[PDB]
Formats: structure tokens, sequence, C-alpha cells
């Protein structure tokens, strides 16, 4: 109960005994964002993501190049929610580090669950992608 970010997709704020749930948001086609050339990207947010060799966290379906190994990494600071798929495909762009896809869930009543994180920005250079879910699942606004 004191430590679930690496345990479930589940946070718990002992300061008002609130549990937040992001693990009912496994599954098997997970969120789906469209974008470009590069193609549309599959999230699991929670457990692995399917459609490519299944566990991986992130992946591009459509060519299935892993960009975040499914790891249930959540990060709960400054009431803003994170989550984070590391060492995908490796990159030999810039270092010689990895792709990873970070997953900011801004704490935002401002959509549903049907919504999901989009790609809003991509730094190619540090081969790290940022996806943002507005959602107030994130943070229950109780």
């Amino acid at each position: 109960m004191k430590s679930n970010e690496h345990d479930d997709c589940q946070v718990t704020n002992p300061s008002t005994g609130h549990l937040f749930d992001l693990s009912s948001l496994s599954g098997r086609a997970g969120f789906t964002a469209a974008y470009s050339k590069s193609g549309v990207v599959y999230m699991s947010i929670c457990g692995e993501n399917e459609n490519c060799p299944p566990g991986v966290g992130a992946c591009f379906g459509q060519t299935r190049i892993s960009v975040g190994k499914a790891n249930k990494r959540l990060r709960y600071v400054d009431q803003v929610l994170q989550l984070v798929y590391k060492d995908g495909s490796p990159c030999p762009s810039k270092s010689g580090l990895s792709y990873k896809s970070v997953i900011s869930f801004v704490c935002r009543p401002e959509a549903g669950p049907t919504n999901r994180p989009m790609l809003i920005s991509l730094d190619k250079q540090t081969c790290t992608l940022f996806f943002s879910w507005h959602t107030p699942l994130a943070c229950e606004p109780e």
C-alpha cells in the first residue's frame, strides 16, 4: 500500500487516503496516437503493449518498432502524474541512448477516459517522445 508506482498502476495519497486507478486502463489495443510519417503509436497505460512484441509499453503498431519497454513505472509529484517507458529501440541520433516515451498525465477535468495521450513534442536529439493526456483520472477532484 505504501509504494504502488512500480507495483501496480495505482497511486496512494496517504494524506487523504485516496487511491488513484490507472490499472483498469490496461487493454489489448491500448491508447493509440495517430502521428505523421513516423506512424501511429500504440500505448499501454498499464501492463504491456500489444500489436507489437508483448512487453513493450509504447510502440508504433504499424511497423512494430519499440520505443519503450513495459516497465510499470509511474511518477506522482506536484499533483501531476507521469509514466515512463524507456529503452525501446537504440537511438543512433545523438548519444548511444535509447528512445524512450514519457507520458505526462496532466490532471485536468477537460476530457474523459475515452481520451488519450497524444504526442505533443518529440525530442529527436535525446530520442525522447513526450505524450500528454489531460485527464481527471490522473487526479480526481474530490
